[PDB]
C-alpha cells in the first residue's frame, strides 16, 4: 500500500485538478484517444470522432471527462479504503462496457502526462512516483473484481 507520506502527495496534487476538473478532464481523454485509439472502439458514444479537432470540439466528451474525474477523484479520497465507490464501477465496466485491465494502464499513463503538462512545477517525480502507486491500487482491486466475476484481463 501506499504510505502515509505518499497519500499525502497525490491527496496534495489532486486538489489543482479540483480547480479546473473540465479542462483535465477533456485532456486525459483526448491524450488516451489519440495514443491509443483502439480505446475510442469501445466507447459507441465516441467511435464517430476521426480526428483530434473533432475531439476538442465535442461537449459531450467534455462531460463525460467530468464524469470519470468525479469518480475517480471520490475513489482517491477515501485513502485505500474504497470498496463501495469501487465496486459498482467495476461491475458495470467488466459486465456491461467489458474494458480490458489493459486499458487501466493506458488512462493512468494518460492521467500522469497530462497532470506533468499542467503542473511542471508542482508535480516532481516524488508526486509522479505516488500518484503512480494509487493508480496501481486501483487497478489490482479493479482486477481482483474482474477475476471473481470471471472477466480478468
Ligand atoms: C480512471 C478510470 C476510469 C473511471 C474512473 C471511469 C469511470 C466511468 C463512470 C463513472 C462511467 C459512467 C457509469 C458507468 O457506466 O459505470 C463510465 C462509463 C463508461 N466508461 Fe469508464 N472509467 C474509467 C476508465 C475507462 C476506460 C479506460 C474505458 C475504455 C477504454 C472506459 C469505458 C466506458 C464506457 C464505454 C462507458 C459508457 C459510456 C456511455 O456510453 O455513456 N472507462 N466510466
Ligand atoms: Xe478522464
Ligand atoms: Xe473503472
Ligand atoms: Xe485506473
Ligand atoms: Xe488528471
Ligand atoms: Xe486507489
Ligand atoms: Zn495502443
Ligand atoms: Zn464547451
Amino acid at each position: 500500500v501506499l504510505s502515509e507520506g505518499e497519500w499525502q502527495l497525490v491527496l496534495h496534487v489532486w486538489a489543482k485538478v479540483e480547480a479546473d476538473v473540465a479542462g483535465h478532464g477533456q485532456d486525459i481523454l483526448i491524450r488516451l484517444f489519440k495514443s491509443h485509439p483502439e480505446t475510442l472502439e469501445k466507447f459507441d458514444r465516441f467511435k464517430h470522432l476521426k480526428t483530434e479537432a473533432e475531439m476538442k470540439a465535442s461537449e459531450d466528451l467534455k462531460k463525460h471527462g467530468v464524469t470519470v474525474l468525479t469518480a475517480l477523484g471520490a475513489i482517491l479520497k477515501k485513502k485505500g479504503h474504497h470498496e463501495a465507490e469501487l465496486k459498482p464501477l467495476a461491475q458495470s465496466h467488466a459486465t456491461k462496457h467489458k474494458i480490458p485491465i489493459k486499458y487501466l494502464e493506458f488512462i493512468s499513463e494518460a492521467i500522469i502526462h497530462v497532470l506533468h503538462s499542467r503542473h511542471p512545477g508542482d508535480f516532481g517525480a516524488d508526486a509522479q512516483g505516488a500518484m503512480n502507486k494509487a493508480l496501481e491500487l486501483f487497478r489490482k482491486d479493479i482486477a481482483a473484481k474482474y477475476k471473481e466475476l470471471g472477466y480478468q484481463g
